[PDB]
């Protein structure tokens, strides 16, 4: 039984609900995530920003099940190229736009990875990605307004692959943490 979240705190308790079992409805998720309307108050404790490189806000753990972060990103932020580590990986914009650039996954031979498609991700509005679907890298091109977005993750993960674009050549690279719970964490 879905029904609209009313808050951010209400879309935690109906997260809680989604993912007390062992499986994951994606479009179930992704409707109660894309329902939610960002309302800004109740997310500035996490919108912590670095002037360099987009950072990741913990924002809840789950029942150890998924991962909930929001990330901000300046002006011309942008990504790696990136796997999700066997997740799932929900993405929904709370302020602002970011280009989402989807990549297949690289052959052995080392050969420069070409985009399969790009699309312009809008406020409100919550994309999904796993492995299964591609490889993607997420940016904010705006030269003029922050982003700002939630990302969900099931199950959670702390390492993932970037991708040299270049080559498809790939490293993994440890997830950190600019905050956890409104706290920053150097
Ligand atoms: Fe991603």
């Amino acid at each position: 039984e879905l029904l609209k979240p009313r808050t951010l705190a209400d879309l935690i308790r109906i997260l809680h609900e989604l993912f007390a079992g062992d499986e994951v409805n994606v479009e179930e998720v992704q409707a109660v995530l894309e329902a939610y309307e960002s309302n800004p108050a109740e997310w500035a404790l996490y919108a912590k920003f670095d002037q360099y490189r987009y950072t990741r806000n913990l924002v809840d753990q789950g029942n150890g099940k998924f991962n909930l972060m929001i990330l901000c990103w300046g002006e011309g932020h942008g990504s790696s190229i990136h796997d999700h580590t066997d997740s799932h990986c929900f993405l929904k914009l709370l302020q602002g736009n970011l280009k989402e650039t989807l990549f297949d996954w690289p052959d052995k031979k080392s050969n420069e990875m070409i985009k399969k498609s790009e699309r312009t991700l809008r406020e409100n509005q919550c994309a999904y990605i796993n492995d299964s679907i591609g490889l993607h890298r997420v940016e904010n091109v705006s030269h003029t307004e922050p982003a700002v977005s939630l990302h969900l993750y099931s199950p959670p993960f702390d390492t993932c692959h970037a991708f040299d674009q270049r080559t498809g050549h790939k490293n993994k690279v440890t997830m950190t943490f600019h905050s956890k719970f409104g706290i920053r964490t150097p």
